[PDB]
């Protein structure tokens, strides 16, 4: 048993919910948050720019410091951070961003990265200022991740229209 409320369940390990994932994780304080992070973990904008902007750009001098040290993430890569006020951890994933051109087979090994973790709070890879399809997004999502995913989505009209379409 755990803190999350009011999800639609889709299969024995994938939920989702109309919500705004800043506000969830605010209520909820999950183990892990996923940001929709890029490569070099500048987070301008879509969900990185907002849950960002919710530590008070305390993510952001965080994920400098990583760069600073270890250099830009893998398209389809991760890593785990601080999840400051949110979560107690926050894990940066990279999707392929279709408006860079990059390959959308990678969203497969991103979701891969949600299975070193027993339960998280995510969005939908790929999706938003991504560029990526959101239905196929779920698709890959329930196909790959093995572990405990609660998904919001911000958008009220994709919400309902990634469930009325679910097989
Ligand atoms: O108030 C807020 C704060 C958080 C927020 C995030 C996004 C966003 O970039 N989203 C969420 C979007 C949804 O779930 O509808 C699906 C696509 C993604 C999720 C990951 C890739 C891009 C947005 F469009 C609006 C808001 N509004």
């Amino acid at each position: 048993v755990n803190s999350f409320s009011g999800y639609l369940k889709l299969t024995d390990n994938v939920y989702i919910k109309n919500a705004d994932i800043v506000e969830e994780a605010k209520k909820v304080k999950p183990t892990v948050v996923v940001n929709a992070a890029n490569v070099y973990l500048k987070h301008g904008g879509g969900v990185a720019g907002a849950l960002n902007k919710a530590t008070n750009n305390a993510m952001q001098v965080e994920s400098d410091d990583y760069i600073a040290t270890n250099g830009p993430l893998k398209v389809g890569g991760s890593c785990v951070l601080s999840g400051h006020n949110l979560a107690k951890h926050c894990l940066h994933v990279v999707g392929p961003n279709v408006n860079k051109g990059e390959d959308i087979q990678l969203l497969k090994s991103a979701y891969e990265n949600f299975n070193q973790h027993e339960v998280l709070l995510a969005p939908l890879l790929s999706a938003g200022i991504f560029g990526a399809d959101p239905i196929h997004s779920l698709r890959v999502c329930v196909d790959t991740v093995r572990t405990n995913v609660y998904l919001a989505v911000f958008d009220k009209n994709l919400y309902d229209k990634l469930v009325s379409s679910f097989l």
